């Protein structure tokens, strides 16, 4: 998941 990586987290704040 995204939200799951922190970097994927802080990229997609909209998404997760």
């Amino acid at each position: 998941g995204c939200c799951s990586d922190p970097r994927c987290n802080y990229d997609h704040p909209e998404i997760c």
